[PDB]
């Protein structure tokens, strides 16, 4: 499956991961969100590492305690049979996509799909490349299989 998180309310991050998890539900591939923000650290492992995907959406430079907690947990339970799917959230200070790529690339993951980089205010292009996006890293996994 795959495992989309990002932080609730924080830019356009609920909207571009949900226009991201509507391609990839309809390919059918089971989807599992979570909120950074809130969510418990010992289940977020485990749905770490059984995901065949993982996106996020960029995280603001000066993470909170919680969100820095999420983080670090993702960072320490991804590994390289699977793929990263990053987004731009678009909100105040948050991490380059570039920075978070470099991480993900060397704990041995490959791209889901290509960094989906939004710099102004997310327009209707903007989330047909999210579900579009969503699509692509649907079918390559309904198809290696």
């Amino acid at each position: 499956s795959v495992l989309i998180g990002y932080l609730s309310d924080y830019g356009y991050s609920d909207r571009l991961s949900q226009a991201i998890g509507r391609g990839l539900v309809k390919t059918g591939v089971a989807v599992e969100m979570v909120d950074l923000r809130a969510v418990d650290p010992q289940e977020l492992i485990e749905a770490v590492s059984s995901a065949r995907g993982i996106v996020l959406g960029t995280p603001p430079s000066q993470p909170s305690e919680a969100v820095a907690t999420a983080l670090s947990t993702i960072f320490a339970a991804a590994h390289n049979k699977q793929a990263i799917g990053l987004f731009d959230s678009y909100g105040g200070d948050d991490e380059p996509i570039d920075a978070l790529l470099a991480q993900f690339r060397n704990l041995g993951l490959h791209t889901a799909f290509p960094p989906i980089r939004v710099k102004d205010q997310p327009t209707e292009a903007i989330y047909q490349q999210c579900e579009e996006s969503g699509t692509d890293l649907g079918q390559w996994l309904t198809r290696a299989d």
